[PDB]
């Protein structure tokens, strides 16, 4: 996976995404998200075949993961998961 640094929004579009406190899919579950909520990330993690993970720094300085979306070859592949601002 690659890692950048980048702030931006995200507004999740579908029914939930899981936190969790590694961007992969046996990170511990620390919060979820519902469709139609917001929060904010300042860091991406870009999987070459596995998701675009967005990720901010929680109330207790550990870092959380959220998964928007697949990807392939190191590029979103498909529907976002959110939209992005």
């Amino acid at each position: 996976s690659r890692s950048y640094r980048e702030t931006g929004t995200m507004t999740v579009t579908v029914d939930a995404l899981n936190v969790r406190r590694a961007p992969n899919t046996s990170g511990e579950i620390v919060a979820v998200y519902k469709r139609g909520e917001s929060f904010d990330y300042d860091t991406v993690i870009i999987d070459v075949n596995g998701y675009v993970w967005v990720s901010y720094i929680g109330g207790s300085g550990k870092r959380n993961y959220v998964a928007t979306g697949a990807t392939k070859d190191g590029k979103r592949f498909g529907n976002a998961w959110g939209t992005f601002k």
